[PDB]
């Protein structure tokens, strides 16, 4: 295993280092306005040694935007794809390239059969060719990168099943910003080459200078290459025709036959295209051949790759036609005429890999080697593409819960085989391919409009309700007497119960447990775990009666805690925020401890009175002006006070101290320690009243933020022998940190109402001499070393947070852990904020046609992590990663992967068994099996499952930590006949393992296998 540490890879390009010298001007270039005027020696080129030109038309279709993935595929994209097959059917050497098979598959399906063997055919041909082969072209910003895997395999298997074929070539043409998790993944799953769009213009420029634009992207820690992925940046300011064929846009516009009027398209540059003739077409050629000459410059082979397309391109057999055989005529004089040295034809993205690596093996070119990303992307000045990490919270959050779910359910079901009948893998794939369409860039980017935003919450909400119905069905079968088992496969034996989604104060959809003598005295409820370990959490239910007590399936008592249930309500009678109390129903929290990806019962029963093992929080309100706040039977009468600091400690945990506003400002880890300052500060962020406006795309704040005047904010304290927490009802956010005995969770449920124009930001100031660096992950796979630059805007320091982000100095590290992906920075010493909403007004000018004023409210969770690292193995100052201790690794899978809960909807549950997985090996901490999914139905003589482990690197700070087995997930489920390594996506065997033993992977690595069991 390759150290990823110790030893700084040597890379030609490494883009915090490339940042750092970097200058950034905006000047005017000319015709290429963030570049400069290319030129170049026409003696370059020659009979010996000609410019091979490959044109690859392709159309971008995004699974929703202005319209709904659906609305698209009805007025769009199934004409496209109609169209598509008869062009290509008809005209033998045009080419097509496809990336999106959500709606691939959408059409094929819908294909009689003569249509679909013909589409096979051009495909097997290498007329039309799958790029990627996702079911979306993700963001790569906010997604986590399980669900990037999760929508790859989802295309690819669906192309392998119908099309026969497996992409090793990937295109990202408009995600906003990229990252390297993208190659990681790809390298791992059969893929040789991919290419890339949107960057920086300034990196774009800077590259483009020293011939970089084709790099080997490896990962920031490899220090051997092998994750290196052959990388090719596009160089201009668009994929557009305009910005494709060359340096000139006045040019290339001219080359876009679609755009001469009847399509009602025009150049903006105010010449238009005409239609190539045979008196025009030697003028014509030497117009675009310079073009293509000049961006032939900024690369280091003779073959160049010329895009032909735009969004939902290719749609009309006119426009088919129009673009076809205006560049049949330009290819055919162009390749006749020796004096350009050029031979041009229409090609595919495979092909223009396939010829560049040529020409690398005949020893014409040797490309450089770079690590680091490509966040954040500005396309023009000073709009730097920031407030997308933010935008629309609500489903961000959303797509995290999903992304839980998902797993939970294909885990649980994935131990046994199921009947046809039951249709667990319909509800899986409905629920695999929802999320999946959500990554899309305009999907978990909140940049879509209102109504498409609507589709992709309707369909996540159904793949929630499939995983729900899988997740309980599986349980009903795992925990119940095999020969007592009876299953009506539509009946729910249990619901789920989930205490942050929606959220308090978002949806009351929690259901109470409602016991009574007269009535049922008791109900069982089971937790799974869905990591490989054993686990414990406290977990809380909603129960009708404050007298109920815990105990396992062995009759153990289990100690428990009782608090009240508290809403929040924005009183528009006294114009305040304050707690009102249920005097019905009560929450009641107790540890469960659950097998590695296992299972565990417990069985809540009333009693008349207060029970052995159940304590009862105490309640203090800290406001003026109080009024009571009853509780029915609650126990313990709720207290009052003017606001004022308090300090809380649960069990040995740290002792937090907060402001009168309820707000935290210190942190002491041990009785002995210092209470060292950490402040939570809320602020705003407003909108530019003159010049450009910030939209669901770009954040343009007009300077730095201003603090939320808080007025005096009611508080809430409840304190618990196992859980404690401070509560604050603030203008647009009820804020609420939780002890519990660790580090503290942090609940922000965020309703910016109706503040127009508005960015709301969580701020934490610290005294840790962080200075300019900070850290922020990306794709919840790595966490990079970030430099803030004072020679850049605010928003461009801004980076994406999608679940977790550390500052620290010699001896103090800060880390917040987040179960969304939201948009952060450090923008001064020993600070870190994270953007929780924002509302705006205006329209950003990228096409949404819109602002962001559909709000709504959501509620963010997180972790936070102080800790001493002053005996920590770090990495050295010129490294360009970060690793978690321990415990923030733990907070992070806390927020992500929490235990799932279940309640048992009938009065008896006979042939209940109180566990499952005790016999699971408890793998060591820093391994996940990130995906476990039987990849066969019933009917397989063989079954096979397939797993993906993933490994992460935590860092070595003393604590010996060890006493854990191997996890050899071949074996875990019986009857095992072979065992192979595959990649990523299962699709392919890379090697068959002997003993069938599944190794381990290294820290940082991610592997797939493949268990078959007769
Ligand atoms: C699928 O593609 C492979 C590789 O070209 C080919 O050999 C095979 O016949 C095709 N169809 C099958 C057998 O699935
Ligand atoms: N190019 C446009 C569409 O393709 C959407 O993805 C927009 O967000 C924009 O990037
Ligand atoms: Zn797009």
């Amino acid at each position: 295993c390759q150290d990823v540490v110790q030893d700084v890879p040597n890379v030609d390009v490494q883009m915090l280092e490339l940042y750092d010298r970097m200058s950034f001007k905006d000047i005017d270039g000319g015709v290429w306005k963030q570049g400069w005027n290319i030129k170049y020696d026409p003696l370059k080129y020659n009979a010996h040694h000609k410019l091979k030109v490959f044109v690859v038309p392709h159309s971008h279709n995004d699974p929703g935007w202005i319209q709904t993935f659906e609305e698209y595929y009805q007025h769009d994209t199934k004409h496209i794809l109609s169209n598509a097959l008869r062009h290509l059917h008809d005209n033998p050497e045009m080419k097509f390239i496809w990336a999106e098979i959500s709606y691939f598959a959408r059409f094929y399906h819908d294909l009689g059969e003569n249509k679909k063997l013909q589409m096979k055919s051009i495909v097997k041909n290498g007329q039309l060719e799958f790029v990627t082969g996702g079911w979306v072209m993700p963001d790569e910003a906010n997604s986590h990168w399980r669900n990037v895997l999760l929508q790859l395999t989802e295309g690819q298997t669906w192309l392998k099943q119908f099309m026969n074929v497996t992409p090793t070539a990937s295109w990202a043409i408009d995600p906003f910003g990229h990252s390297p998790t993208m190659p990681y993944i790809l390298q791992k799953s059969g893929f040789k080459n991919m290419l890339i769009q949107r960057t920086h213009y300034s990196v774009k420029k800077e590259l483009a200078q020293q011939r970089q634009l084709e790099f080997l992207w490896r990962q920031i820690w490899d220090n051997k290459g092998d994750t290196a992925l052959f990388t090719h940046m596009m160089p201009f300011y668009s994929y557009d025709i305009p910005h494709t064929c060359g340096p000139d846009p006045k040019v290339c516009c001219q080359f876009d036959f679609k755009r001469m009027g009847s399509f009602g398209l025009s150049c903006p540059w105010k010449v238009p295209p005409r239609t190539i003739s045979d008196q025009n077409v030697a003028a014509r050629s030497d117009l675009l051949v310079d073009q293509w000459k000049k961006k032939a410059e900024l690369y280091r082979t003779n073959v160049l790759l010329i895009p032909l397309g735009d969004d939902f391109r290719f749609k009309q057999n006119t426009e088919w036609d129009v673009q076809r055989v205006n560049y049949e005529r330009l290819f055919e004089h162009i390749n006749s005429q020796a004096h350009f040295n050029v031979q041009a034809q229409f090609g595919t993205l495979q092909e223009y890999f396939d010829a560049v690596h040529q020409a690398e093996r005949a020893g014409q070119a040797e490309f450089p080697t770079l690590s680091g990303d490509f966040f954040t992307y500005a396309d023009r000045s000073d709009n730097y593409w920031s407030g997308y990490y933010t935008s629309r919270p609500y489903h961000k959050r959303m797509d995290r819960v999903l992304m839980h779910y998902v797993r939970a359910a294909e885990m649980l079901s994935a131990w046994h085989s199921w009947d046809g009948m039951a249709r667990i893998e319909e509800r899986l794939e409905q629920a695999r391919r929802e999320l999946s369409l959500f990554q899309h860039h305009d999907g978990i980017t909140g940049t879509a409009k209102t109504h498409v935003v609507v589709d992709y919450e309707q369909r996540m909400q159904e793949a929630l309700k499939a995983c729900q119905m899988v997740m309980q069905q599986s349980v009903y079968r795992l925990l119940t007497k095999p020969s007592i088992y009876s299953p009506d496969f539509s009946f729910s034996y249990f619901t789920l119960d989930d205490s942050r989604w929606p959220g308090s104060g978002v949806e009351d959809s929690r259901t109470t447990i409602i016991l009574g003598e007269d009535i049922l005295p008791s109900k069982h409820v089971v937790m799974h775990n869905t990591l490989p370990h054993w686990r414990e959490q406290l977990v809380d239910f909603y129960v009708s009666s404050p007298f109920v007590s815990v105990t396992d399936l062995a009759n153990n008592p289990v100690e428990a805690q009782v608090s009240p249930v508290w809403s929040w309500h924005h009183d528009t009678l006294t114009k305040t925020i304050h707690p009102q109390g249920s005097t019905t129903k009560y929450r009641i929290i107790f540890k469960a401890r659950v097998p590695p990806m296992g299972l565990a019962t417990y069985v809540l029963t009333i009693s008349d009175s207060k029970p052995e093992h159940t304590s009862y929080a105490s309640n203090l309100l800290l406001r003026k002006n109080p009024t009571s706040l009853p509780l029915g039977q609650y126990p313990e009468d709720v207290k009052f006070g003017d606001p004022r600091e308090i300090s809380l400690r649960v069990g040995n945990g740290p002792t937090l101290a907060f402001s009168e506003q309820g707000l935290l400002k210190s942190i002491q880890l041990t009785q002995d320690s210092p209470h060292v300052p950490v402040h939570f500060k809320f602020l705003k962020y407003g909108v530019r009243s003159h010049g450009d406006r910030s939209g669901a795309y770009l954040f343009l704040p007009n300077g730095p933020a201003s603090p939320v005047e808080l007025g005096q904010p009611v508080v809430l304290v409840t304190k618990g022998k196992l859980e404690s927490s401070v509560s604050v009802g603030l203008p647009s956010v009820v804020h609420q940190t939780i002890m519990r005995g660790g580090a503290p969770e942090i609940r922000n449920l965020v309703d910016i109402g109706s503040l127009d124009n508005t960015e709301i930001v969580m701020r934490l100031e610290t005294h840790i001499d962080s200075g300019d660096i900070f850290y922020t992950d990306l794709n919840g796979l790595q966490f990079i070393k970030r430099r803030r630059l004072d020679k850049l805007p605010l928003q461009a320091n801004y980076y994406p947070i999608p679940s977790g982000m550390f500052i620290e100095d010699a001896n103090t590290r800060l880390t917040l852990l987040t179960g969304q992906p939201l948009g952060g920075s450090s923008l001064a010493s020993g600070e870190l904020e994270i953007m929780q909403d924002r509302r705006l007004a205006s329209d950003d000018e990228r096409g949404l046609g819109q602002g962001v004023l559909d709000n709504k409210p959501v509620l963010h969770i997180y972790r936070l992590v102080l800790e001493k690292v002053n005996n920590c193995v770090r990495p050295s100052k010129l490294h360009p990663a970060g690793y978690l201790t321990s415990a923030a690794h733990k907070a992070s899978q806390s927020l992500l992967d929490p235990l799932d809960k279940f309640i048992f909807a009938e009065n008896e549950w006979i042939g209940a068994q109180g566990q499952f997985g005790g016999d699971h090996p408890s793998a060591r901490e820093d391994l996940d099996v990130s995906v476990m999914r039987r990849l066969t139905k019933s009917s397989a003589k063989t079954q096979r499952v397939g797993y993906v482990l993933h490994r992460t690197n935590l860092m070595q700070c003393g604590t010996p930590e060890e006493h854990t087995q191997k996890l050899d997930v071949c074996h875990l489920l019986p009857n095992v006949a072979r065992c192979e390594r595959t990649t990523l996506t299962f699709l392919q065997n890379l090697e068959h393992l002997d003993g069938m033993v599944a190794p381990e992977v290294c820290p940082m690595e991610t592997a797939a296998y493949v268990s078959s069991h007769s």
